[PDB]
């Protein structure tokens, strides 16, 4: 062949046709996970800044971060881990948390590693994996059992200790830990992190923790950073996203945050990869940072403001979805809620689709077409061996206008009453 | 181990070091390899108009490039290699030049293949080649025979057909091709090129082709890429950077040319890394070469006036350093010079440093604080067994504003005093 061994199994995308098939009807598109409203005025208008500003920020800047903003990470998430962060040695800014995910496995991950996964998941997490040369290991949470009275929780979704400690082996290398979590916008617990923190600590593995949505906290729950926990710092690499905390997804800056002994190989990556990332969208994002730290926990605060919002929109979607027999799993966090499809499968078991298709993706081809709202099924986030067990959700995103809400409303009318 | 293996030997960045000297010293800054100017009005422009315009250009883009980008690449790019490009199929957006290198390298190279590289060569080529698994093998220019008093010139240093040809091998994959060169500033001829297409065609492999200063030639010297000779369109890789094209070095935008049988490979090498380029900075891009398509080959288009301009100041360059006894070796593009130094490694042998280093890294560092002159040594452009053979040059940037280059001059003046 042409082309190198480590792209066996990873060509096929998902995503491509799921843009493609909502593309050919008229849908209100609940698929796409970032806002179609504006970012907040001060992140745009930093951005503004940043290409109107000094002309050398249109050259180069330093490797491993613009300054200024890797400033900013180290004193504004070092307060929030409790850490006292280095912006040159435990913090390296990439393209996006998906460049800060490659990088991490790129550094780490070797042929013949093992790397624990928590089903559902971010669906990169597995082929990043497969093309480092390492060997996948699932554990799934355990959904909660749902009465027909009260709706179920993300919450409920059960890390299983003894479970998860069978997973771990001499050839683990690492635990990719994701909260709030996507698809399932499970916020992980004190407890959970500590389950996780202790076997990680007993095995001698890396945690990377995946905290895009860290913000995108409800109903009282609160994000913890596993990097926080005693001893857990000298082995944990933290992730977040610029697109996802601002609302700007297209800005596509994320960073890493972690020990040297760690962030040195991940610096090696970078420099013979990307070798800088781009400097304005660098300097808007740091100016966004230093407005939401002299606004922290402040009303007219994005952190505080934002969220608050998007519960509301939570809420309504969760409301409305119930009209056609969707059964909401409400999220604690992230930009996503899972309904339930099984009375779907029940009443309408014959689906037209692929051989092995699971249901879940029959479903929402059927749901584009004939009803024109868009979701996500939830089997991409699933290895290929549990999706026949996990054919039965979809994943819808509220963090929208609303317009288009609105929109949402009125193909849910006539799902209902017509036809 | 807690690294992957393919870091090995790939950890030593020179960058950190010369830019952290130069920081420390009062200079003028000939090293760094982008302009101290403005880049020009549109291309500003462009990029205010993509961060106030559509607010949805804020949030994610498709995956293999902004569709206005991809659509004006393919377009210009056509026309330029007399080739029909399929946006969709035969682009792919970058972060840089950089991330478009890593993506050629980590879709095609595997354990075991060879890679040709020409010294001198952009340094990344080597550590990319490894981390990839293949094991680098280098041809060398031979630079041309020293005259009747007249300095050298780029185009004369020779690739020798024969050690060219004994360089191919049943295990080649790839040959790095980089015109114009940095850090030689030689122009490739269609015989050379020639030379070049007639054995990747004999042994089947693939010319991963470095074009980043396609706009940046003088004296008449034509840019011409290989692809558009006949036959290598299908086994050619073409790479270009929008900051080396519109003087934007910090937009970190690139793309890759290709035929699908081989951008396919590089498209799941994207889609499982950065997934996304950021939106607005392609936005800018597909405007500033929309504006340049427009104005092609006119005398108010930048590609006619900002070449012209920076020959200027190549030739002043040139008379300025022959002041101190520096020997250039004139190009024929790129940004830079490279200026003999071997008339002072003969007569000052004795500088301070380590046991095995290379004269031209110690005398950079002599000239930094000493004359206030910053060059790149050239040895960091070999292989390590040649880096002893190939110690006698360094490289400068011209690619200046008037008044660096004024300040370049009272420097050289005040050498000059006490040579
Ligand atoms: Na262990
Ligand atoms: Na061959």
């Amino acid at each position: 062949q042409l082309q190198a061994r480590r792209l066996d199994g990873i060509d096929y995308n998902p995503w491509v046709e799921f843009v493609k098939l909502a593309s050919e009807h008229d849908v209100v598109n609940l698929g796409q996970g970032f806002p179609d409203f504006p970012p907040p005025d001060f992140a745009v208008e930093a951005f503004q800044h940043a290409v109107s500003g000094d002309f050398m920020l249109n050259q180069y800047t330093k490797t491993f971060g613009y300054p200024p903003l890797t400033k900013i990470l180290a004193s504004f998430f070092g307060e929030l881990l409790g850490q006292e962060i280095d912006p040159l040695r435990n913090v390296l800014v990439t393209v996006g948390g998906y460049g800060a995910l490659f990088t991490a496995f790129q550094a780490l991950v070797d042929e013949g590693d093992e790397v624990i996964i928590i089903e559902p998941f971010f669906d990169c997490y597995e082929p990043m994996t497969m093309m480092a040369g390492g060997r996948p290991v699932f554990v799934s949470l355990k959904p909660g059992p749902i009465q027909n009275g009260e709706l179920g929780s993300s919450s409920n979704w059960q890390l299983d200790p003894m479970e998860l400690a069978g997973k771990f082996t001499s050839r683990t290398k690492a635990l990719v830990l994701n909260t709030p979590n996507n698809p399932l916008g499970k916020v992980f617990s004190r407890e959970e992190l500590e389950l996780v923190a202790s076997l990680c600590q007993q095995h001698d593995v890396v945690c990377i923790t995946d905290e895009v949505y860290q913000w995108m906290v409800y109903d009282g729950h609160q994000h913890i950073s596993i990097a926080s926990l005693p001893g857990m710092w000298e082995r944990t690499l933290t992730i977040g996203s610029a697109g996802k905390t601002f609302s700007a997804t297209g800005w596509k800056v994320g960073w890493v945050l972690g020990p040297d002994h760690i962030m040195k190989h991940l610096r090696t990556v970078h420099q013979n990869s990307v070798f800088h990332c781009p400097t304005q969208s660098q300097a808007a994002v740091a100016e966004s940072f230093e407005r939401e730290q002299l606004l922290f926990r402040q009303p007219s605060s994005y952190f505080v403001q934002f969220p608050q919002a998007m519960q509301r929109c939570r809420d309504h979607m969760i409301r409305s979805l119930q009209s056609v027999g969707l059964k909401p799993i409400i999220p604690q966090g992230s930009y996503f809620l899972i309904t339930d499809i099984s009375d779907f499968k029940r009443k309408m078991p014959d689906l037209p689709g692929a051989v092995d298709e699971p249901y879940d993706r029959r479903f929402v081809k059927w749901m584009i077409k004939n009803k024109g709202l868009v979701a996500i099924p939830v089997s991409i986030f699933y290895s290929v061996p549990h999706q026949k067990h996990f054919d039965h959700y979809i994943r819808f995103c509220f963090v929208k206008d609303e317009a288009t809400l609105q929109a949402m409303d009125e193909k849910l009318r006539k799902w209902k009453v017509e036809l």
